[PDB]
């Protein structure tokens, strides 16, 4: 997260770190057994790390639970990043309370203008690289589809939305991928892609979670 702020330990209780020997992506806990992340975060041998603030220090609220399976969206296209969504099932149910909590799936797609909270342990620099230890947060509005498409001609599908700031300076970034965009207490987005980070007129592009609720629910119901 570029131009964000330190969330505060466990203030984003549904934020998970996907770990394969190191943090490589974010994810969002959507029930005790399931995490939503970006399909482009897919890899085998994922350990989901919940309860985590400083990802480099055991601070006492972590739950580390290996994935038992991952399910990449049937229509995920890694070239276009269309349908950049996956589900990761935990081998065991996470223990839920205030510091580790699922985030509700949306009942309806959020609108351009809605403020959201985007979070992750990704790069905090637009130029060069600095990875934070602790979870970073960014409040960012959903951008209109038109501005999103204008920013990224020929690239924005109905399964994507832009959020952030056209002026740049504030954005998700590499390592935030797969993490949440939560708006009004609902997971509306998944950190998906963008051209660099916090660049002018290159806002973050997010998987439009509301499009996937049926798929998420039915997948969970049968897996
Ligand atoms: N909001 C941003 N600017 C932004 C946020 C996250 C981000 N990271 N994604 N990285 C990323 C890495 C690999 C793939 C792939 N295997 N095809 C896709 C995307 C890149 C840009
Ligand atoms: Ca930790």
């Amino acid at each position: 997260i570029v131009g964000g702020y330190t969330c505060g330990a466990n203030t984003v209780p549904y934020q998970v770190s996907l770990n394969s020997g190191y943090h490589f992506c974010g994810g969002s806990l959507i029930n005790s057994q399931w995490v939503v992340s970006a399909a482009h975060c897919y890899k085998s041998g994922i350990q989901v790390r919940l309860g985590e603030d400083n990802i480099n220090v055991v601070e006492g609220n972590e739950q580390f639970i290996s994935a038992s399976k991952s399910i990449v969206h049937p229509s995920y296209n890694s070239n276009t990043l269309n349908n950049d969504i996956m589900l990761i099932k935990l081998k065991s149910a996470a223990s839920l309370n205030s510091r580790v909590a699922s985030i509700s799936l949306p009942t309806s797609c959020a609108s351009a203008g809605t403020q959201c909270l985007i979070s992750g342990w990704g790069n905090t620099k637009s130029s060069g690289t600095s990875y934070p230890d602790v979870l970073k947060c960014l409040k960012a509005p959903i951008l209109s589809d038109s501005s999103c498409k204008s920013a990224y001609p020929g690239q924005i599908t109905s399964n994507m939305f832009c959020a952030g700031y056209l002026e740049g300076g504030k954005d998700s970034c590499q390592g935030d991928s797969g993490g949440p965009v939560v708006c009004s207490g609902k997971l509306q987005g998944i950190v998906s892609w963008g051209s660099g980070c916090a660049q002018k007129n290159k806002p973050g592009v997010y998987t439009k979670v509301c499009n996937y609720v049926s798929w998420i629910k039915q997948t969970i119901a049968s897996n």
